[PDB]
């Protein structure tokens, strides 16, 4: 069995490799990649994702989050706190004040002690799922503007045509901006592209032991779970390195840094933060071994996590039993 301890993986594809996405993602599944949740890719050095980002500032974002959290520095929730419009420039001076601004900081791993000491204290502010791509048209390689759709995939592993889109979206971020523990929607694929600006910190659970996570979180937030089968789903809740590590939880961590994509695997549960102002660009994609992960994927119904449109088929011809209580909860 390849990468039997789950680490994280990275890989650098040669130009000529990084032209088939679908055959290079089951390369390093062949490689063991998918047993850590998460693996990087290093695009080959004559790859650009366009040609200068000058130009960006006037993309809106037309409901920015501020992440207000409550609880303990270790174990907390993060509600999303609309707030009024405002561009990308305006977002990126934001980001730049000294309210908002990164600390002082020796490395990495200051940094990140400093986040997890301190991130319950502040309330930073979030341009999340954002439709939209900066990827130009002409870049052909990894483009997630280009990819072949979920739709697609299963219509050529199963037959069956479905109604639905796969689009991208954009992600703009300040220090101590937060993803929390989640897996993706029907627990698809993600992938990742950091475009510009600071890092962003990853953790990730193998997908062979997400259940230990979810048994954790249940314990550690227990309303939460009496009040959903599935409450990781609505993507607010919390725990350190530290507490996974007191509680025995099979964890990795990695930095991503601009240029750099991730790729998460079905089930690999992750959270992470931004170091500084940044944008990302993620899509869900879906290769033949999803298919029965989506079969057994959880769901929320009690009706917190409303998703897009294109999930309604994924559940429709995938999880037919659990169709209309799902939808009850859409509805
Ligand atoms: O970048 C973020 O805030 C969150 N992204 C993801 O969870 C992802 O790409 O799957
Ligand atoms: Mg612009
Ligand atoms: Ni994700
Ligand atoms: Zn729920």
């Amino acid at each position: 069995a390849q990468n039997p301890n789950c680490n994280i993986m990275i890989f650098h594809p040669t130009k000529e490799e990084f032209n088939d996405f679908d055959k290079y993602i089951a390369y390093m599944e062949s490689q063991g990649a998918h047993r850590a949740g998460l693996a990087k890719i290093i695009p080959p050095k004559e790859w650009k994702a366009r040609e200068t980002y000058d130009n960006i500032s006037e993309i809106l974002i037309a409901t920015p989050l501020q992440q207000v959290a409550s609880g303990r520095a270790g174990v907390f929730t993060q509600y999303h706190k609309k707030k009024k419009a405002m561009t990308v420039g305006e977002y990126r001076h934001l980001a730049n004040s000294k309210k908002y601004q990164t600390p002082p900081h020796q490395n990495f791993e200051d940094l990140e002690r400093k986040y997890w000491k301190n991130r319950i204290y502040n309330s930073p502010i979030y341009g999340a799922d954002i439709s939209g791509s900066l990827f130009d048209e002409n870049t052909k390689q990894w483009n997630l503007g280009h990819l072949g759709t979920i739709q697609d995939l299963l219509e050529k592993e199963c037959g069956v045509v479905i109604e639905g889109v796969n689009t991208p979206y954009l992600y703009f971020g300040m220090w101590k901006t937060t993803f929390a523990w989640h897996t993706e929607d029907m627990d698809l694929y993600s992938i990742n592209y950091l475009h510009l600006g600071e890092p962003k910190t990853w953790y990730v659970v193998p997908p062979e032991h997400g259940q230990r996570l979810e048994r954790l979180a249940r314990e550690l937030f227990p309303g939460s779970s009496r009040g959903c089968g599935a409450f990781l789903r609505h993507k607010v809740a919390l725990i350190s390195p530290t507490v996974l590590k007191e509680n025995g939880i099979p964890f990795n961590r990695i930095t991503q840094e601009a240029g750099e994509f991730m790729v998460t695997f079905p089930y690999g549960y992750h959270a992470g933060f931004n170091h500084g102002f940044n944008c990302a660009e993620a899509i869900n994609f879906a290769t033949p071994r999803w298919i029965d992960y989506g079969k057994m994927a959880s769901q929320c119904s009690c009706g917190e996590a409303r998703v897009t449109f294109s999930m309604d088929a994924f559940v429709r011809i995938l999880q037919p039993e659990r169709y209309d209580l799902w939808k009850r909860g859409q509805d």
